[PDB]
């Protein structure tokens, strides 16, 4: 389905429990939809029954609507600081303004007025936006 982790799958079996609970540089995402660079170590002991099946659109998922969930299930979200429930960096792709999507990169104004939009949010804090492709990098302090 387009997902893909660093270190993948096989790495992350080839690590011992204690090496799991602090795995650094961990990256996940889903081709043509986005990323997610974690900005320090993760505990990713909760998924050892199978990292594919567990990470790969259970607990994390890319949207066709265009986001990104990291534990759906609100009863398994961990405290902040804990799990996959920490800092990172995001990218998502194809996001643009509106019924249909507006991807007309000839409408600048139109443009601008979705990136202040995308600026001014106070839980996803902007990094950058480029209306050729429509991709969105911001940074979370948590997914709560």
């Amino acid at each position: 389905f387009g997902y893909w982790c660093s270190p993948s799958p096989e790495q992350l079996e080839r690590l011992s429990l204690k090496q799991l609970a602090a795995v650094s540089n961990f990256v996940i995402g889903r081709r043509g939809y986005g990323c997610i660079t974690f900005q320090h170590d993760v505990d990713l002991t909760a998924f050892t029954k199978s990292f594919r099946e567990e990470l790969f659109g259970k607990i994390v998922i890319f949207r066709s609507s265009k986001t990104v969930e990291v534990y759906p299930d609100e009863a398994t979200k961990p405290m902040i600081g804990h799990g996959l429930n920490v800092p990172a960096i995001i990218t998502l792709e194809n996001v643009y303004p509106v019924k249909k999507p507006m991807k007309d990169t000839t409408k600048f104004a139109e443009f601008q007025v979705f990136d202040r939009k995308l600026r001014s949010m106070r839980e996803m804090n902007y990094i950058s936006y480029n209306p050729f492709g429509g991709t969105w990098t911001f940074k979370v302090n948590h997914f709560e």
